[PDB]
């Protein structure tokens, strides 16, 4: 019966059948339960219950009255419940969702998947102290944001009452909304605000109503069919969690931006800062130490020859584009011959040197052996094995050592993430078929829906990737209720959760007489203090350029004149330490450190400037590619500073233990460009019209008067479908790759959607194994640094007693939370019965701390009290607290002499009486100090980050400073918000890039073509732009990796 290893095995039997079963529900045929097939699955359903149901009455009587056993009966009494409510209407379709834990019972079954589930709910406990840092990063940000944004999002510009009353006319829409809909809202600034969106930025006709929507008044409705807006704490959270995922968190600043003021900003980039960054990469932080502690043919030349051999005839397969000469598609086919007779012949020639039991006895000549005879069958059958002449790449293996034991590394790890693997895979299973019952035929159809199982699982793992997930949420809040965001916060907080998890057990297993004055000059301990002033300066300058300045403007002459003058301090400055130290003839030779010989070439190039300023000459061309060089200038710093010259030097020695995993990765970029060339090059173009569900082909296309266009993300070449790859891998609109990869049908044909669902292989298999491999280089990093950092008074004692006790903290913990919640309940439109019990509580409150300062002066003393900390906070958030009644008021009473600004502040600022509560948290102190003390280094990579940011910040200005947006040119990443216009729009053009939110539509906007009637066009910009955007998101990102290791490997050693 129970003592017998069959039947579990017959229980793990039920169990899948019981997968299969849930699987086949379809959302908007399977609910009328009017089909036969539904009739014979519930028939199914019913058996299933009915074995479950004696499981337990055989376990139970064989054992009698473990957390999984309990799990088993909570299954079945919630089933037994919906099973036996049969008969009653009401609610019974929202009761069979419990059908979807069934499948949590395979996690007992199986040994391994059930060690894994206990290490997990084990560590759970210890990430409390996280938890409380997140409750105050959304309760802080939550109440900020209500406070300030509490009903400006409903904000539009309607017409005057008297307007439309006077004039007898009620023909126009009340408010002005774009020919798109409600969809795209133009949200106004009020008279009482400074948003940067007035209604009379409002657009002309295009007789003219436009110019008559000229108030701006509370609408009925948010964005997003109401899902984005800060009317009360509840939906402040869901934009709070919205940005901390770096998805869409732009477009809810801008919201803001048009509506109270341009200077939010400063909210959403420290809320990025302390919420995105720091305060998910503790929860890594606090995992990774918890899980811690838990004769010819042997000849060098031949094999030389084959070596080389195999290298040209891979890559020959990438000179493939779209509209290929005939006659090179010959040579590529004769090409193909020489190559596989070549390796045809070697076989030969090693089969009777060793015969073919001495040739099996090696397996990698088996490999070799299994290519020739594909390649030679395919020339003697003359799509489906040229795909396979890719394996031969495979072949290199066997002569490169150094990778060879560089793949069997990353093979070991993935022993124990398929572990991982198993769980999220039945993790996946349970929210899409969770997402089916919710959300199933309700989103009328988008393609991001949940009417299958097949795209119920691609919109679950989108999800997962974070990319678009808001477009989803906001469907599924529209449509069944607001409460349905539990769903993606509860799908991405677990799936976050599990994949640390794979993370830190990697890590585990892995730790297991002029000259005379001169050299003076140089060796004084002020040159560098005084040469960094001049360095400092040339960077106020570079950041002033930006391409509104006219010619003869004053600015420019101070510009002109001021680079003429810092180009000369700087050749002095080499030209005196050439002399001091030689050119390259000593041992101490200015030439004999790389961070010198920059510097010179930056003089060398300050210098041709001058020569080719100084031509009233055909030089135009020249002149632009020196401006670009112009803007590396700032990287003199590095040297001058010993803080930046040790945190640069470092970043570049981190990369050698990782060396192999970068090039296995862009073997495998190549190899997956060269794939996607064959199968999707010429097949991305489509036709652009108003109407054009009737067309099919290019020709309809022409004959409508459409235009025929292509994708900017392609695949027409292989230097096209490295861009693609990128972006994919990046994970910012890699959906939008996939559906025409989906969509392709062929050369000159109209895509059709999910033409092809096959092709979900090809763009969910490169997102795979290039996170694989991203992850096993941050694993490689953190290894390395471990690896050499373990190397490396009747009455007044009675009140004395009071305040010592405990009671005190206890009492103010209780009254200060109590202050929290009254902070939770204001919302948009409050009654005024609400606003007086508010106040009344404030009362309250500040008696209550006048009080608890009053007793602590009398315990401790004036100067005794004033000496700790602690005390002295609280005298300020007293002292602020009565400054704020005082200034309600006054300005209650008839006397107004002070501005409703003021006002605002003081309301605002009430929320630092959370800081109290920070003294009873001493184990979230201690998580905090652990960043504090790693200051010193993440100091210095910040430096490095800021600097990073100046040099592609004004580099961004001089390429893309003069892009326009228009209805005729329009574009898809900038915005009136987003531009490159001056230093300072550039630089917060970076922090979205930096984030990845929409960065690849930034890129599109660069490599649209430009006008044929406008000026100041550069021809190679398209070519220039991938480049700009590839190293800054790789440098980017590496740095900020380094900031999270140094925090890491503090917390290891700290304990
Ligand atoms: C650390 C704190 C938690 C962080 C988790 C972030 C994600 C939070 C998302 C949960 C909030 C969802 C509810 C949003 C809300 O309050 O407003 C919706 C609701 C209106 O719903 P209708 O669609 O019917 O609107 C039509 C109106 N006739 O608004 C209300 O009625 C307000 C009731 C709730 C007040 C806000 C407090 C909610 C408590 C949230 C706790 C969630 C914890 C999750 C960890
Ligand atoms: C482990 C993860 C757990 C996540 C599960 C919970 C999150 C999903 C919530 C789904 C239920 C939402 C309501 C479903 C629904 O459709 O309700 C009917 C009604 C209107 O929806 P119509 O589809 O009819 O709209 C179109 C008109 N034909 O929705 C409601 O009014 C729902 C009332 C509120 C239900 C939830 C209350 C929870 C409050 C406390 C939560 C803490
Ligand atoms: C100096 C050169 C350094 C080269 C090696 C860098 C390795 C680390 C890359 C950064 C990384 O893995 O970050 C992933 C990042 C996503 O970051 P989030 O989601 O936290 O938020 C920021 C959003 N971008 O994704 C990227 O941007 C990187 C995509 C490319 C990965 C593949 C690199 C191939 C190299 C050849
Ligand atoms: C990697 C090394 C080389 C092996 C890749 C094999 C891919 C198979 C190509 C065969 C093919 O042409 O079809 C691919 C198929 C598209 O379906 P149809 O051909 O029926 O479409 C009509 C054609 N006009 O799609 C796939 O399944 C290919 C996905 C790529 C495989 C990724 C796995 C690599 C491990
Ligand atoms: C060494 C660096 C880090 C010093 C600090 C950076 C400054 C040089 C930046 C920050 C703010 C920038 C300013 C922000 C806004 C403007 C307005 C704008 O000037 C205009 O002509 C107004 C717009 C218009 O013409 O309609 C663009 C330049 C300027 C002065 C920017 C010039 C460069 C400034 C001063
Ligand atoms: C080779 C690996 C190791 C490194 C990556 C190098 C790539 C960036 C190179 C290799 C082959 C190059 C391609 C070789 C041939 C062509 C065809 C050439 O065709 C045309 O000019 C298009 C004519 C037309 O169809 O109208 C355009 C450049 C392109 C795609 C090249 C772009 C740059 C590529 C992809
Ligand atoms: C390997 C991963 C990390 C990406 C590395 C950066 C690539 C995205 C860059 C490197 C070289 C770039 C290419 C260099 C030259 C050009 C000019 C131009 O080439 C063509 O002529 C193709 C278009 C045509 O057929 O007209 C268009 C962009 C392209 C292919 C670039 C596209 C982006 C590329 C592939
Ligand atoms: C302290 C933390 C854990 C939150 C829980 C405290 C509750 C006592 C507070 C938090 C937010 C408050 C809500 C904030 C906003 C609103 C909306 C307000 O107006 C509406 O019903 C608006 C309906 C809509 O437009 O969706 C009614 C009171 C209510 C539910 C409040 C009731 C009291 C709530 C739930
Ligand atoms: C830490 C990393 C921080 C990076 C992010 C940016 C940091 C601060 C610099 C960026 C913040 O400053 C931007 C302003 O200089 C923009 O000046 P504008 O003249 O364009 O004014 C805005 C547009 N209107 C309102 C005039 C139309
Ligand atoms: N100032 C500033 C500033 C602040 C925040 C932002 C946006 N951002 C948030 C976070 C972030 N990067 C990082 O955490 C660095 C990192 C990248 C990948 C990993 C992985 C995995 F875990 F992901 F898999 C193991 C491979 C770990 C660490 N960037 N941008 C600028
Ligand atoms: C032509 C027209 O409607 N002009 C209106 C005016 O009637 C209105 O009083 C004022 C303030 O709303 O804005 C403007
Ligand atoms: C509704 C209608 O008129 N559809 C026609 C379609 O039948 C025809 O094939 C196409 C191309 O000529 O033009 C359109
Ligand atoms: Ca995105």
């Amino acid at each position: 019966l129970v003592c017998n290893p069959w039947f579990e095995h017959v229980s793990m039997l039920v169990i899948m059948l019981n997968c299969v079963t849930l699987g086949m529900f379809r959302p908007c045929e399977d609910v009328e339960c009017g089909s036969e097939r539904c009739n014979i699955l519930e028939a199914f359903d019913a058996f299933i219950f009915a074995f479950f149901a004696v499981e337990m009455v055989i376990k139970m009587v064989a054992l009698g009255l473990d957390t999984w056993n309990r799990l088993d009966f909570f299954i079945v009494v919630a089933g037994m419940m919906e099973y036996s409510l049969d008969g009653h209407n009401v609610s019974l379709s929202a009761i069979r969702t419990v059908r979807v834990l069934r499948p949590l019972r395979a996690i007992n079954r199986v040994p391994s998947m059930r060690i894994l589930v206990t290490l997990l709910l084990d560590t759970l406990p210890m990430l409390g102290n996280v938890l409380l840092l997140c409750f105050f990063v959304f309760f802080i940000f939550g109440i900020v944001g209500v406070q300030l944004w509490a009903g400006l999002l409903r904000n539009r510009c309607f017409l005057d009452s008297a307007f439309v009353r006077n004039n007898n006319l009620t023909f126009l829409r009340p408010y002005y909304q774009t020919e798109e809909g409600e969809e795209n809202p133009f949200i106004c600034s009020s008279r009482r605000d400074n948003g940067m969106q007035k209604c009379s930025h409002i657009p002309g006709r295009r007789i003219n109503w436009n110019q008559y929507y000229n108030v701006c008044r509370s609408g009925d409705s948010n964005p997003h069919n109401g899902a984005i807006n800060f009317d009360n704490i509840g939906y402040a959270w869901i934009a709070i969690f919205q940005v901390i995922t770096l998805e869409g968190w732009v477009d809810i600043m801008y919201y803001v931006m048009d509506a109270h003021s341009f200077y939010n900003f400063i909210y959403f980039i420290l809320l990025i800062i302390v919420g995105s960054f720091f305060m998910i990469n503790l929860c890594l932080v606090v995992i990774a130490t918890q899980f811690s502690e838990t004769r010819i043919v042997d000849s060098k030349y031949f094999s030389r020859g084959i070596m080389m051999a195999i290298l040209v005839n891979t890559l020959s397969m990438g000179v493939e584009y779209h509209e290929q000469p005939e006659e090179l598609t010959n040579a590529l086919e004769i090409s193909n011959i020489v190559f596989t007779s070549m390796f045809a012949l070697e076989m030969l020639l090693k089969l009777l040197a060793c015969g073919p039991l001495g040739y099996i006895r090696n397996p990698y000549n088996i490999f070799d052996g299994i290519i020739v005879v594909i390649s030679v069958w395919e020339i003697v059958g003359q799509s489906v094995l040229r795909t396979f002449r890719l394996l031969r790449v495979l072949k290199l293996v066997r002569f490169l050592p150094a990778l060879r034991r560089q793949l069997v590394v990353l093979v070991k790890t993935m022993d124990n993430v398929a572990t991982f693997c198993t769980l999220l895979m039945l993790f996946i299973f349970i929210f899409s078929i969770l997402g089916m019952h919710l959300f199933g035929c309700k989103f009328s159809p988008d393609r991001k829906n949940f009417d299958s199982l097949l795209w119920a699982i691609v919109t679950v793992f989108q999800i997962l990737t974070q990319e678009d997930w808001n477009v989803v949420l906001y469907n599924g809040m529209a449509s069944t209720s607001s409460w349905a965001a539990l769903y993606f916060v509860a799908l991405m907080t677990f799936g976050n959760y599990v994949l640390f998890n794979l993370l830190v057990a990697i890590l585990v297993e892995g730790f297991q007489r002029f000259r005379v004055s001169c050299q003076k000059v140089i060796t004084h301990k002020m040159f560098d203090h005084v040469v960094l002033v001049f360095i400092f300066l040339n960077c106020v300058t570079i950041a002033l350029e930006r391409p509104d300045i006219d010619p003869g403007s004053t600015e420019r002459v101070f510009l002109s004149v001021s680079n003429y003058i810092f180009t000369a301090i700087f050749v002095a400055e080499m030209m005196v330490k050439v002399v001091a130290l030689g050119l390259l003839s000593g041992e101490h030779a200015y030439l004999q450190s790389s961070w010198n010989l920059l510097d010179g070439l930056l003089v060398l190039v300050s210098l041709v400037d001058i020569v080719v300023a100084m031509a009233g000459a055909k030089i135009l061309g020249v002149l632009r590619v020196l401006r670009l060089l112009r803007t590396l200038r700032p990287l003199r710093v590095i040297s001058r500073a010993p803080g930046l010259k040790l945190v640069v030097e470092t970043l570049i020695s981190s990369l050698r233990p990782i060396g192999n995993i970068v090039l296995i990765c862009c073997a495998f970029f190549i190899i997956f460009g060269i794939l996607g060339v064959q199968l999707f090059k010429g097949k991305f173009y489509y036709c652009e019209g108003p109407d054009t569900r009737n067309i099919s082909t290019k020709a309809q296309c022409r004959a409508a008067h459409y235009r025929w266009v292509r994708r900017k993300y392609n695949f027409d070449n292989l230097g096209q479908a490295l861009m693609s790859l990128f972006v994919l891998s990046s994970k910012d609109g890699w959906v939008n790759i996939m559906y025409d990869g989906l969509d392709a049908v062929g050369v000159d044909q109209q895509p059709v959607q999910n033409h092809n669902p096959w092709m979900l292989l090809y763009f969910i298999s490169f997102l795979l194994i290039v996170s694989f491999f991203v992850l096993n280089m941050f694993v490689g990093v953190v290894v390395e640094n471990f690896h050499k950092c373990r190397q490396h008074s009747p009455t007044r004692r009675s009140i004395h007693s009071l305040c010592t006790s405990h009671y005190l903290d206890l009492f103010i913990t209780f009254i200060i939370c109590v202050n929290v919640i009254t902070m939770s309940m204001e919302h948009y439109n409050q009654p005024k019965s609400l606003d007086e019990a508010l106040k009344y509580c404030n009362y309250v409150f500040t008696i209550v701390f006048v009080f608890e300062a009053a007793l602590k002066l009398v315990a401790f003393g004036f100067r005794r009290f004033f000496k700790d900390r602690w005390n002295q906070l609280d005298l300020a958030i007293v002292l602020l607290s009565l400054m704020g009644i005082t200034l309600e008021e006054i300005e209650m009473s008839a006397a107004l002499p002070i501005n409703p600004t003021i006002i605002r502040i003081m309301r605002v600022l009430r929320i630092a009486r959370v800081l109290k509560l920070l003294k009873m948290a001493t184990g979230m102190r201690a998580l905090l100090d652990t960043v504090v003390q790693a200051l010193p280094q993440v100091g210095n990579l910040g430096l490095l980050f800021m600097l990073l940011f100046f040099i592609y910040a004004a580099l961004g200005v001089e390429l893309f400073g003069r892009l326009e947006c228009s209805e005729d040119n329009p574009c898809e990443g900038l915005s009136r918000h987003a531009t490159f216009s001056n230093f300072g729009m550039a630089f917060l053009t970076l922090f979205r890039v930096s984030t990845g939110d929409n960065w690849n539509g930034i890129m599109k906007d660069t490599l649209r073509e430009c006008s044929r009637e406008d000026k100041h066009c550069l021809s190679y910009l398209p070519a220039l732009s991938p480049v700009y955007f590839v190293t800054f998101v790789l440098v980017a990102q590496f740095v900020l990796v380094n900031v999270v290791v140094a925090v890491l490997m503090k917390h290891l050693e700290e304990s």
